[PDB]
């Protein structure tokens, strides 16, 4: 009947369609459909800017279309080779004053990435974007899987926000956020029975701020919100500023009738490029990590010797030395520790606080990463020692000032051949491709919380069944998983109690992806953990060539297969309270004999063999809080 769209752009197979409404509309907007079903209703576009307003009553003066068809290679993500095929719509907009603004849509089969461009105009060479009107409006029956943005300057030593909040599964849209500050990316929506939508953003660097979703308004609308003024302890302004001609980051919409495109999406990397070339061949792998289970009491020379030895015995590439080391071990003895590790075929990652001036962190070393002079001095020392990586913690929030800090740290690091892990940090936004030496981020309730609180032990399976669909699907997640201890303290006889099985934990090494994995193993595990588990952990990969979603539902259960070289790893876990019965079609395992890790009826780990017939017909039952792993 009566159609108002100015122009329509489709994905290559034409299932995904995006329509644009600008002409004669008070508020410029777009809408999204998949297989003819409305996935996003009319959602606002535009922005408010210190050279002009692009919020209301725009004209679409013209448009252009192009076909993108390229191949790119990317390490440190869920797949190693991407054939990117999309259709690009460029819209040229004008406000009543005649000021100009571009909007670009790139639509692949199951993803939309869009951004604004601002040309040099009005004698202006720079701009401050006061606000984005950019929005996402959903069908009435839509439910949500969101974690809230916290207040600023709360939590441990006033270090929040730190992207460390809890989810609600299938929540009503009308629900109010826990703190009244909306939700951090990425954000998962179930469109009734018509499939799924994941909202995020990518290509955020020093030229913008990190963004998030507001609370709902009008019953169904989420608006792109800029960081809160109280972040970074009130230092630095909220509104992002950049040179003209310039652009906003990419807003991303992963949409499908199934969970498969959600899990397998590469849109955080589809629309960004490396910001520098590296001369270093960065080696990824596995680390031992004393602090997770042995905590602050482990930060001393002899215990670090113990974990270095443990890494050597495990054949692990790295050992992570955590907070307090500069004061309880010292820079001087660190050299002999590094030498000792090298003689054992082990290299080190060292913990640093990013923090200089915005919080109350005392754990050191502090003030070695915020000042470029001091930072480069430090990194020269690190490189001269042959330290291979750093873990940088406790950042100041989402303000562009903090983005500047992230990027500059990464750049100096690369100049000194150092890999970088971020903790106490924001969500990575396509950062693996943008930064050659980036090797992962926290931005999640990590395994440390299970050590801290029994609640997070009880919730482990639920969150594990969330991450492949949400947090981890858009980027590396340094979770610190695989706890083979039964009791989460040093002597394995106190503290919190793991609620999941060993095979669950093993499966979690495949489910949760990060290039440099610092697992929560401990030396005592070589004595008090069944040999098959430790044997597996000796062969665990941390990098992948391909990832295939097999089955699952967010927060309930998850089944995925990941390939390294010619070897396929299928991992599944169950967060339900009733046993889970799977009939799977596994092309992977053809007519082959696979190695099967399973919970025995008593819940203990068992390794057997399983013949998968030419039909690919596998059948399996998974106990609650349990898992299954197939390798061939
Ligand atoms: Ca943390």
């Amino acid at each position: 009947h009566m159609e108002l769209q100015d122009v329509v752009v489709k994905g290559p197979d034409e299932k995904l369609q995006l329509a644009v409404f600008v002409q004669n509309e008070t508020k410029p907007c777009y809408s999204v459909s998949y297989n003819g079903k409305t996935m996003l209703e009319k959602s606002p576009l535009g922005m408010n800017t210190n050279i002009g307003d692009f919020t209301k009553n725009l004209k679409l003066t013209g448009h252009s279309v192009d076909k993108i068809d390229t191949v790119y290679q990317q390490t440190r993500i869920k797949v190693s080779n991407v054939h990117y095929r999309a259709n690009e719509l460029t819209c040229h907009l004008e406000n009543e004053q005649g000021q100009k603004l571009g909007v670009i849509f790139r639509v692949s089969d199951n993803d939309v990435a869009f951004r604004y461009t601002l040309p040099h105009q009005g004698g202006k060479a720079s701009v401050t974007v006061k606000e984005e009107q950019t929005g996402f409006r959903f069908p009435e029956q839509t439910t949500t899987f969101l974690c809230p943005q916290s207040d600023a300057m709360i939590g441990w030593k006033r270090t929040k926000p730190s992207y460390e909040e809890e989810y609600k599964a299938d929540a009503p849209m009308s629900d109010r956020s826990q703190y009244g500050h909306g939700y951090t990316f990425p954000c998962l929506f179930r469109i009734g029975n018509d499939g799924w939508v994941l909202v995020s953003e990518t290509g955020v660097d020093s030229r913008y701020c990190g963004s998030r979703l507001s609370d709902v308004s009008e019953g169904n609308l989420y608006t792109v919100a800029f960081p809160m003024a109280e972040e970074n302890n009130g230092n630095g302004t909220v509104a992002p500023a950049f040179a003209l001609p310039g652009a906003t980051p990419w807003r991303t919409i992963t949409v499908g009738d199934h969970l498969k495109p959600i899990v397998e999406t590469t849109v955080p990397w589809d629309v960004v490029s490396p910001l520098y070339e590296t001369k270093h061949d960065y080696r990824f792998g596995r680390g031992t990590w004393s602090w997770i289970l042995w905590q602050d009491g482990s930060i001393n020379y002899d215990d670090q010797v113990r974990y270095i030895d443990f890494a050597s015995a495990m054949g692990y590439e790295y050992a992570l030395i955590d907070n307090w080391w500069d004061t309880r071990i010292g820079h001087q003895r660190m050299k002999s520790l590094v030498e000792y590790a090298r003689d054992k075929g082990v290299e080190l990652f060292l913990w640093y606080s990013s923090s200089g001036y915005w919080n109350d962190i005392e754990q050191g070393p502090v003030n070695r990463m915020d000042n470029a002079i001091i930072r480069k001095r430090e990194m020269k020392w690190l490189q001269s020692l042959g330290v291979k990586g750093i873990k940088v913690d406790f950042f100041g929030g989402d303000k562009q000032e903090t983005m500047r800090l992230y990027e500059d740290i990464l750049s100096d690091a690369d100049d000194h051949g150092l890999m970088v892990i971020f903790h106490g940090c924001t969500l990575p936004r396509g950062w693996e491709r943008m930064y050659p030496n980036y090797v992962g981020s926290e931005a999640v309730l990590a395994s440390e919380n299970m050590v801290f609180n029994q609640h997070f032990c009880d919730e482990e399976a639920f969150n594990t069944c969330l991450h492949p669909f949400i947090r981890n699907t858009v980027g590396s997640m340094e979770f610190g998983g695989c706890l083979l201890n039964k009791r989460l303290n040093r002597n394995n006889d106190g503290g919190t109690t793991r609620r999941t099985t060993d095979v669950f934990q093993l499966a979690t090494t495949v489910l949760l992806q990060n290039p440099v994995q610092n697992f929560a193993l401990a030396p005592n595990n070589l004595k008090d953990v069944p040999a098959v588990c430790m044997d597996f952990m000796k062969r665990v990969p941390t990098t992948w060539d391909e990832t295939r979603f097999v089955d699952g539902y967010p927060g309930k259960y998850v089944v995925l297969a990941r390939r390294q070289g010619d070897t396929w790893y299928l991992a599944a876990v169950n967060a339900g309270k009733e046993p889970l019965k799977l009939k799977l079609d596994l092309e992977m395992f053809a007519g082959k004999t696979v190695a099967l890790y399973k919970d025995d009826k008593k819940g203990e780990p068992e390794l057997t063999s399983l013949k998968v017939k030419e039909n690919g017909k596998v059948q399996l039952e998974i106990r609650p809080q349990g898992g299954i792993l197939c390798i061939k």
